[PDB]
């Protein structure tokens, strides 16, 4: 099944993942309600997720999308937060567990800003926060998020809600782009689980500003 490989803090691969996570934190329009209030994370550990069957399914679909899209699979490294990340690292991404209430319908959603995915680590809108203290801004409990390879192929660009069950005809993903009277941060949506691989598992705490 799945094996987790510990990355060393002195390794450039660990450093690259932490820097993308830290540098993409943003202030969210909800006043921190969903993910808490913070300007930096304390990274506890970063692990590489290794799984032969999951990697084969992801690579097979990536070759298929590349062939359909002028040899451009358009893979992007994106964050994903979910209360079910344990099932994702062992069984892979699955469109059968889509975010039904998402702005683009029943897809699997990713963000280029780590703090946007942090709003979903404890559920939609942050749920009831950490299991132990029921605090969406808990500074004690260790959180987990994924930094994923996501095959986008030909993306359908949108600025506002457009609910759908599957990708638009001729396309492989939907991108919600930021705009003045619209989204603050981008969101990326796929409708097939084999279009994402949970490359890195990050364990962290949000830090209290001071
Ligand atoms: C809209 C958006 C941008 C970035 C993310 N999202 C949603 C989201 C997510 C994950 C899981 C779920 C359930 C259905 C609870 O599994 C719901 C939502 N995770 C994210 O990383
Ligand atoms: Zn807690």
């Amino acid at each position: 099944g799945t094996i987790l490989l510990d990355l060393a803090p002195e390794d450039k691969e660990y450093q690259s993942v932490e820097e993308e996570m830290q540098s993409t934190i943003r202030e969210h329009r909800d006043g921190g309600n969903a993910g808490g209030i913070f300007n930096r994370y304390n990274v506890i550990r970063i692990q590489k997720v290794v799984n032969k069957k999951l990697r084969e399914r992801f690579c097979h679909r990536q070759k298929e999308v590349s062939e359909e899209n002028h040899n451009h699979h358009n893979e992007r490294m994106l964050f994903h937060g979910s209360p079910f990340i344990n099932a994702i690292i062992h069984k892979g991404f699955d469109e059968r567990h889509a975010y039904i209430g998402g702005m683009f319908g029943a897809g699997i959603y990713f963000a280029e800003n780590s703090s946007k995915s942090n709003q979903y680590v404890y559920g939609i809108g942050g749920g009831t926060g950490c299991p132990t203290h029921k605090d969406r801004s808990c500074y004690i409990c260790h959180r987990q998020m994924l930094f994923c390879r996501v095959t986008l192929g030909k993306s359908f660009l949108q600025f506002s809600t457009m609910k759908m069950a599957h990708a638009p005809p001729g396309h492989h993903s939907v991108i919600g782009r930021p705009s003045v009277n619209g989204l603050a941060y981008a969101e990326y949506v796929i409708y097939r689980g084999e279009q994402a691989y949970p490359e890195y598992l990050i364990t962290y705490q949000i830090m209290k500003p001071e």
